[PDB]
């Protein structure tokens, strides 16, 4: 597929952090909302959902919390806020690195924040408590053992890691739930490998992997149809921003957006995908 003369062509990974102000909530988080309460609204729910992920680390004051895969910092901004916790977030996007330290540096706190520009298999620091949301679907599955012992080796004897990502379910399971894969859910797949490279973990190879690392898995929490609402309404506001995507970007570039939000939203809705965060002890 390889083609003779390179081409500077148009990419959704281009586009500027002013693009996903249009369509994300607030706070900028880019990963599955948690509607706690049923009438929350999209920041409500980002809120609750890095509420629930960072009630489930046992933070203490004076623990340093690391971030893997800090995205636009509204983890880090919560856990700064709501604990008495030294923090560093990691992430390999250099406008995320950016975001994230300029928005940190805006808040008060008597701990230290530090924001890095770095891979997971860079990081050697000691910490207390891992957090992750988002960051294990970028990572390819050869480097999972990888993952899990390099978490294992930087948390403590009583260490805990609350990692967050997506899953998918094996033919077996879909054929029993009842879930019917169809021609257009391939090609949105075959679209996903295009644009987005590498297969979607299921539930029992997280467990699998974390377990050969010697972690306990003490806790699945399962968030499937938040997810279907949170890509619905993620994918309204770009619509109703639309004329400032298309001029900011093109309209190219907005109906590949659209396709992907409303694309993942229907896998959520139907069943063949689900988001999952697992609680992990040492
Ligand atoms: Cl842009």
């Amino acid at each position: 597929e390889l083609r003779p003369f390179y081409e500077e062509s148009q990419s959704i990974y281009d586009v500027s952090d002013e693009f996903f102000s249009l369509f994300l909530d607030p706070t900028m988080a880019y990963t599955c909302a948690y509607f706690e309460r049923e009438d929350m609204t999209l920041e409500e729910a980002q809120n609750a959902k890095f509420d629930l992920a960072l009630d489930k680390l046992h933070l203490e004051p004076g623990m340093t919390l690391l971030d893997i895969g800090c995205g636009w910092g509204g983890g880090l901004q919560r856990a700064i806020e709501n604990y008495d916790v030294n923090v560093i977030g990691i992430t390999l996007s250099r406008n995320q690195f950016e975001y994230s330290k300029a928005k940190l540096a805006k808040i008060p706190t008597e701990r230290s924040v530090q924001v890095r520009l770095q891979g997971w298999d860079e990081f050697t620091d000691k910490v207390d408590r891992i957090v992750s949301i988002g960051a294990f679907e970028a990572f390819k599955m050869e480097r999972y053992a990888a993952f899990f012992e390099r978490s294992y080796d930087i948390l403590p004897d009583d260490g805990r890691m609350l990692l967050h990502t997506i899953l998918t379910y094996t033919q077996k399971q879909m054929h029993e739930m009842g879930v019917k894969v169809t021609m257009s859910d391939v090609r949105f797949m075959k679209f996903i490998g295009e644009e987005i490279g590498g297969q979607l973990p299921a539930q029992e190879d997280i467990f699998k992997f974390a377990q050969a690392a010697d972690f306990s898995v003490e806790k699945v929490q399962l968030l499937q149809q938040h997810y279907a609402r949170t890509l619905n309404i993620w994918a309204a506001n770009l619509e109703a921003n639309k004329d400032r995507a298309i001029a900011l970007q093109s309209e190219e570039i907005y109906n590949k957006y659209m396709h992907y939000l409303t694309g993942c939203e229907h896998f959520f809705r139907k069943g063949i995908s689900n988001v999952g965060q697992f609680t992990l002890t040492k």
